[PDB]
C-alpha cells in the first residue's frame, strides 16, 4: 500500500496542486493522497494565512475526491512545521503503507538544505514537482529512488499569482475549484 | 457594450481556454464571452473530433457561467470557418455590441496568413492568447490587434489528449463533467 503525502502552505490551494497530486498518484500507484497544510513554516518569508483557513480551503478543493483527503497532523502539532515530524506522524497512523513525500520542487530544494535528508529518506520516498521549464548527475548521487522530479504544466498556476489576482479584484475562476474562489472571496482572505 | 467571441477547435476544451476567456474579458471589460467552436482548421493536420463532441464539451464546460454560452454558428455553416462570417453572425444576434475576438496566437497567425485581415479589422478588435514562451508582427507594430500571455494556457488540447490515448487522469485540468464526457464517449483512445 502506497500513501501520498502533499505537504504544502496551500495559501491558496489551487488546480495546479490538484493536478500535480493527482498525477503524481498515477505515476507512483498511490492508493490515497493525504494533503497536509502546515501549521506555521521555519522557512523565511511572507506570513501565511491563519491555518484554519488554509485547512477548510484544502477540505473544500479535495473533498469532491474519494482518493484525497486532509489530515491536521501539522496543525495541531504546536510550533514550526519539519517535514520529519510529518512523516513520524503519518507513518505511526499508517503503519504498513510506503510514503511518498510530494512538495514544490523549489519547497523541496529548501528542506534538504536546511534540515537534511538522510533521516527523512528512511522515512519517505520523495518526489519534487515542478512547473514546466547537472542537476541529474546530482540525482543520481542520492540513494537509489529516493527522490524524483516531475514536471507538472498547471503549475503555471501559482499560489502567489492567485492572492495577487484577489488583492487587485481580479478573477479567480477556474485557476482553483468554485468553493475555493468563493471562500476567499467571503472570507476576505487576500486583501 | 462589448462582447467578446473566443474561437476554437475545443479539442477538448479545458482549463486554460476558460481562464483565458475570463482574463481577456477582465482585460477588455467584456459584458459576455459567446464560444464558437470551429470547422476543421485551415492548417493541414489531424482530423478534429466531431463538431457535436466538441460542441458539447464546450457547453458543459461554460454551462455554469452567466457571462459564457456557446454558439453553433460556425459548424453548422461547414467547412473550415471564415471568420468574417463568425463575426457577419454574431454580429446580426448583438447589433449594439462591440465586437472583440480571442483565439489562440497560432490560430490567428493562420487568419492573418490566409484570410482577408484588412476586412476583418473593420468588423472587431482581435485579441491572440498563449501561454508564456512572423507576419503577425507587422500588423503588432500598428496595434492592428494585441496579444495576452495566458499562465494557465500551458494546459494543452494536445496534452489532453495524449493523456487519455494512455489512460492517465485528466481530472483538475478540465471541469469534471468534460473529463466524464470524454471518458464515457471514449473520444481519444
Ligand atoms: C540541497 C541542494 C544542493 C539540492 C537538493 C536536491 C535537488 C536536486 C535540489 C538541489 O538544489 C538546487 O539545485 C539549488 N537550490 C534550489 C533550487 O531548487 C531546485 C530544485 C529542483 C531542481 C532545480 C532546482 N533551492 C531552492 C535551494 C535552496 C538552498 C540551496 C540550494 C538550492
Ligand atoms: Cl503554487
Ligand atoms: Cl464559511
Ligand atoms: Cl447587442
Ligand atoms: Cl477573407
Ligand atoms: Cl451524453
Ligand atoms: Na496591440
Amino acid at each position: 500500500r502506497r500513501l501520498g503525502v502533499m505537504g504544502g502552505t496551500f495559501d491558496p490551494i489551487h488546480y495546479g496542486h490538484l493536478v500535480a497530486a493527482s498525477e503524481v498518484a498515477d505515476l507512483f500507484d498511490l492508493d490515497e493522497v493525504v494533503f497536509v497544510p502546515s501549521g506555521q513554516p521555519w522557512q523565511k518569508g511572507r506570513q501565511v494565512s491563519a491555518a484554519e483557513h488554509r485547512y477548510l480551503m484544502t477540505v473544500i478543493a479535495t473533498a469532491s475526491n474519494p482518493r484525497f483527503s486532509v489530515s491536521r497532523v501539522d496543525i495541531d502539532r504546536g510550533g514550526p512545521t519539519y517535514t520529519k515530524d510529518t512523516l513520524a506522524d503519518l507513518h505511526a497512523l499508517h503503519p504498513d503503507s510506503e510514503l511518498y513525500f510530494t512538495t514544490g520542487a523549489d519547497a523541496l530544494a529548501s528542506i534538504m538544505s536546511w534540515q537534511g535528508w538522510e533521516e527523512l529518506f528512511e522515512l519517505a520516498r520523495f518526489v519534487g514537482v515542478s512547473r514546466p521549464g547537472h542537476i541529474t548527475s546530482l540525482l543520481g548521487q542520492l540513494a537509489k529512488d529516493a527522490l524524483t522530479l516531475v514536471e507538472i504544466p498547471a503549475l503555471a498556476i501559482s499560489s502567489t499569482d492567485c492572492r495577487q489576482r484577489a488583492e487587485q479584484s481580479r478573477p479567480l475562476w477556474y485557476l482553483m475549484p468554485d468553493g475555493v474562489v468563493q471562500y476567499v472571496s467571503k472570507r476576505r482572505l487576500y486583501t
